[PDB]
């Protein structure tokens, strides 16, 4: 164990490395998984991504902690041995931004929604060093996301949080919903403490429409799923209104 209370369990094709688990999803895409031990409840998994783009690596989301995020960088060093060009973090919660200091100490440029950077200090965390802004239809303003390569950043609207962003991986059929999207077998939308219950369903559907040909949907707290994760999330969110 490797037996989280919440989050996917270990399957064939998963690599344990330190306290983390890594799963290759495509030739150039890996999922990183880290765990927070909650007393009396057990381990909660959080997932992000590692993408190789030629001679560099791009990261989506930190681990829960600085030490776990340093372990991600160690895995990258050992298994890929290419430099990390940048990281984009997908909202101001600990599962996504808890390891900012480790990225900064390593000299990695960090990007987040401007709103995430504005909210991070109120959540006790460190803002990314660069702010992404978005058009009225949710697409990132390209001048704020320079040299992002295959990462296609989309703000779907308020849902899990007001600042949640999503990332498509161009040249693949993978899109990352972060904590907005829950899997097709989920019984709940997870933590709604900071959620916009009015707009959640439309935001989930907007993510689906932004990446209409993505067949593998990666998410923070479950194994990758089909597009039924999007439709199931939206249907659960419909019930909040
Ligand atoms: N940091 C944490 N984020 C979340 C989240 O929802 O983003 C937590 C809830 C985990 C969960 C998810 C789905 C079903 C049941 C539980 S905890
Ligand atoms: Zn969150
Ligand atoms: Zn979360």
């Amino acid at each position: 164990e490797i037996r989280p209370t919440i989050g996917q369990q270990m399957e064939t094709g998963d690599q344990r490395f330190g306290d983390l688990v890594f799963r290759q999803l495509a030739p150039n895409v890996w999922q990183h998984t880290s765990y927070l031990d909650m007393p009396g409840f057990g381990a909660v998994a959080s997932n992000g991504l590692i993408v190789r783009d030629g001679g560099r690596v791009l990261v989506v989301d930190t681990a829960w902690t600085d030490d776990q995020t340093a372990q991600i960088l160690n895995w990258i060093k050992q298994e890929i041995n290419l430099p990390v060009a940048l990281a984009v973090v997908t909202h101001a919660h600990q599962d996504k931004m808890g390891g900012m200091d480790a990225l900064h100490a390593a000299g990695i440029a960090t990007y987040a929604n401007a709103l995430s950077n504005q909210l991070a200090p109120q959540e006790g965390m460190v803002a990314a060093q660069h702010s992404l802004t978005f058009a009225a239809n949710g697409w990132v303003e390209p001048a704020t996301a320079p040299n992002f390569g295959p990462l296609k950043v989309f703000y779907p609207g308020p849902g899990h949080t007001s600042d949640n962003i999503t990332v498509g991986i161009d040249g693949t059929d993978i899109a990352f919903g972060g904590c907005l999207i829950k899997d097709s077998k989920a019984k709940s939308l997870g933590n709604l403490g900071d959620a916009d219950t009015e707009h959640y369903a439309a935001s989930a559907r907007a993510f689906g429409a932004a990446f209409p040909k993505a067949s593998m949907i990666v998410m923070s707290h479950s194994a990758p799923d089909s597009r039924a994760a999007i439709t199931h999330t939206a249907r659960m969110a419909d019930k909040l209104r």
